[PDB]
RNA sequence: GCAUACGACCA
DNA sequence: TGGTCGTATGCC
């Protein structure tokens, strides 16, 4: 396959490099005939002439336009002819696009700041990460001990698929060495004998390698993990940074793991724990330290760093093959859309599309343009939850409903209001009309997409195959990814096809099949609905049972089906005995099997008391399965009697702006403020462990810190009662009461 | 983008 | 007793 591109400058001249794995061994392939270019639309043919002499300067040397080509392509549905001017370098275009762009016969520019490597994946229509190659995977991680990087790391630890070993400064895996060069230099003949191509981190964009530069410069250390022989070689993204290892692929698995779930807490061992349900041993950097000079407990240190290398290769071999996938249906390399957001993966997969379909692409906005549509957007339809439970409720909603309008009503910007066709379709509420005699781009890209997501779906149920099968599991969760990033993209500030018109068209048209269907089912079935979230339902029956429910909600979905047009449809997702519903986005129900789920409720705020979680699940066990919702307030009130005494034994917010940029101050933040005079060190996304004593005074006042959990009766009464008022409320039993 | 809670200030 | 503004955080 292909694993990444790139470019080098020989005799200032741009050389792309394709690193690939054919056949169980590492190649290069040099392409030495690929340049770089613009596109120029200008006011009449005979203007070439005088941009085709336009020059500027870049280092003392004169840029000037290698050769031009007249073309004609479509933009927006339309024929266009531009001139494309290449070049001779890619540094070049920066250079010379402002003169270009400023000559008067240039209408505009187009095309003129994509990056060579990708540029070049696009035209030549290569796409990496195809085929059977088997990629060999290797994780590392490593312990230092606690300005950046002046203590040294203890040790570096290493796994795949035989096992995992540490090399540190007594056991059949550990290597104990002399120094931390030494263990450094045998981390690296580690790395270069079992050559993989996949390194796998941790985190290791932003802490692994940049504290492993600067030991190695400490030490005067080639670190060449590359094959080339290379140096890890840094990069800027954001705020943050990216490190790439030329020849093979670095997956830090940190971005991924960011964008797949929302776990409160993101190391490790949680993430770990979230994904295969298991412990994983933690220790603490500190800790690691102490052990070099006492001697003793290094085993431990060394088994909890072991096992850090292991769930590293553990949770790579689980989340590359998604990632390998959306690399295929991107067309860019891993590294790339590994760490790419998905507005950027839309347009990388659309400039593709573009370049194949002869389409030009429309350039990213200006700053005053950017400001331009930084206005609000509207949002999805919701319904205000019906106070208390009900009973005998069920859910439906619709398939991919953002999709499937966008490919019913045939929505983009080459459609909207296009004069002299014999069909539209107009949007609800906001009249715009689509013309429907011609597919439009977005709305054909978006079709196909979706006959492949069938396709795939169905040879997979066909299949004997079970590794095929899971193969095709990942394949369609990746077109469904990119499925549903689409309507993200038309409203996206900085995407190159934005279309303010259609993005509010597709909510109206969402909003207006939201609310028909529960219009109907309650006019025309006899249905009440008691939450309603932009894509779907809660809705019951006052009196009815299981099966009674299940076959009367299919006589309106089969109706509501054969009226809903094309694509657009509804399903029948969900049975649930009862659920308790407190306000939007936060509800409790509960399964005929006995399984409850929750969404929004205090539990999973990270704001919490801990131990509250028993009597949490006990009033959410009562009201849902026992119905009896004095019951529940009985129990909150006998928990509450009894923490009185003769009760068994049973708060940090991260700080996103430095204190002087903080317009306000909180009891978090002034105890964060007051230690900027008392020194220790806060950024962004530490954590305030505070506390609030009995004691007259503003709340940041009293507000302290954690080390300078006693829960004497009083601690019960300090966030409990918000978590459960409104819970309770509904059943007559006030803030009052319940004390 | 929506949504929840309240912190801070002001009456 | 009632308001605005702003902060930390969860969803679809």
């Amino acid at each position: 396959m292909i694993l990444d591109t790139d470019y080098i400058t020989e005799d200032g001249k741009p050389v792309i490099r394709i690193f690939k794995k054919e056949n169980g061994e590492f190649k290069i392939e040099y392409d030495r005939t690929f340049e770089p270019y613009l596109y120029a639309l200008l006011k009449d043919d005979s203007a070439i002439e005088e941009v085709k002499k336009i020059t500027a300067e870049r280092h003392g040397t004169v840029v000037t336009v290698k050769r031009v080509e007249k073309v004609q392509k479509k933009f927006l549905g339309r024929p266009v002819e531009v001139w494309k001017l290449y070049f001779t370098h890619p540094q070049d275009v920066p250079a010379i696009m402002d003169k270009i762009r400023e000559h008067p016969a240039v209408i505009d520019i187009y095309e003129y700041d994509i990056p060579f490597a990708i540029r070049y994946l696009i035209d030549k229509g290569l796409v990496p990460m195809e085929g059977d190659e088997e990629l060999k995977l290797l994780a590392f991680d490593i312990e230092t001990l606690y300005e950046f990087a002046e203590g040294p790391i203890l040790m570096i630890s290493y796994a795949d698929e035989e096992g995992a070993r540490v090399i540190t400064w007594d056991l059949p895996y550990v290597d104990v060495v002399s120094t931390e060069r030494e263990m450094i230099k045998r981390f690296l003949r580690v790395v270069k004998e079992k050559d993989p191509d996949v390194l796998i981190t941790y985190d290791g964009d932003n802490f692994d390698f940049a504290y492993l530069k600067k030991r190695c410069e400490k030490l005067g250390i080639n670190f060449a993990l590359g094959r080339d022989g290379s140096e890890p070689k840094i990069q800027r993204m954001g705020d943050r940074f990216a490190v790439e290892v030329k020849g093979r692929i670095h997956f830090d698995l940190y971005p991924v793991i960011r964008r797949t779930i929302n776990l409160p807490t993101y190391t490790l061992e949680a993430v770990y724990e979230a994904v295969f349900g298991q412990p994983k041993e933690k220790v603490y950097a500190e800790e690691i330290t102490t052990a070099w000079e006492t001697g003793e407990n290094l085993e431990r240190v060394a088994r909890y760093s072991m096992e850090d290398a292991k769930v590293t290769y553990e949770l790579g071999k689980e989340f590359l093959p998604m990632e390998a996938q959306l690399s295929r249906l991107i067309g860019q390399s891993l590294w790339d859309v590994s760490r790419s957001s998905t507005g950027n993966l839309v347009e990388w997969f659309l400039l593709r599309k573009a370049y194949e379909r002869n389409e030009l692409a429309p350039n990213k906005p200006d700053e005053k343009e950017l400001a331009r549509r930084h206005q609000s957007h509207e949002g999805g339809y919701i319904k205000e939850p019906e106070r208390g439970l009900w009973e005998n409720i069920v859910y439906l909603d619709f398939r991919s409903l953002y999709p499937s309008i966008i490919i019913t009503h045939n929505v983009s910007p080459d459609t909207l209001n296009r004069e002299g066709c014999k069909e539209y379709d107009v949007a609800p509420q906001v009249g715009h009309r689509f013309c429907k005699d011609f597919p439009g781009f977005i709305p054909s890209l978006l079709g196909d997409l979706l006959e492949e997501r069938q396709k795939i779906k169905k040879r997979m149920k066909a299949t004997i195959d079970p590794i095929e099968r899971k193969l095709l599991d990942y394949r369609q969760r990746a077109i469904k990814i990119l499925a549903n990033s689409l309507y993200g993209y038309y409203g996206y500030a900085r995407a190159r096809w934005y279309c303010k018109e259609c993005a509010e068209s597709v909510i109206a048209w969402g909003r207006e099949y939201l609310t028909m269907t529960i219009k109907e089912i309650e006019e025309k079935y006899g249905f009440k609905v008691i939450y309603s979230d932009t894509d779907g339902f809660f809705a019951t029956i006052p009196g009815a049972d299981a099966e009674t429910v299940k076959k009367k909600a299919m006589e309106f979905l089969k109706y509501i089906n054969a009226k809903l047009p094309g694509a657009l449809e509804l399903e029948y997702e969900g049975f649930y005995k009862r659920g308790l519903f407190v306000t939007k986005k936060k509800y409790a129900v509960i399964d005929e099997e006995g399984k409850i789920t929750t969404r929004g409720l205090e539990i999973v705020r990270r704001d919490w008391s801990e131990i509250a979680k028993e009597t949490q699940a006990r009033v959410l066990e009562a009201l849902l399965k026992d119905g009896d919702v004095e019951k529940a307030v009985r129990i909150v009130k006998e928990v509450t009697e009894k923490l009185s005494k003769y009760e068994v034994p049973p708060i940090h917010k991260q700080i996103t702006r430095d204190l002087k940029d903080y317009k306000a101050t909180g009891p978090h933040v002034a105890v964060a403020k007051r230690l900027a005079a008392r020194g220790v060190k806060i950024r962004p996304g530490t954590v305030i462990s505070y506390i609030v004593l009995k004691g007259s005074g503003r709340i940041v006042d009293r507000a302290i810190p954690f080390d300078e959990k006693y829960d004497a009766e009083y601690y019960i009464e300090k966030q409990v009662l918000p978590a459960v008022e409104r819970i309770l409320r509904a059943f007559g039993y006030r803030k009052e009461d319940l004390r």
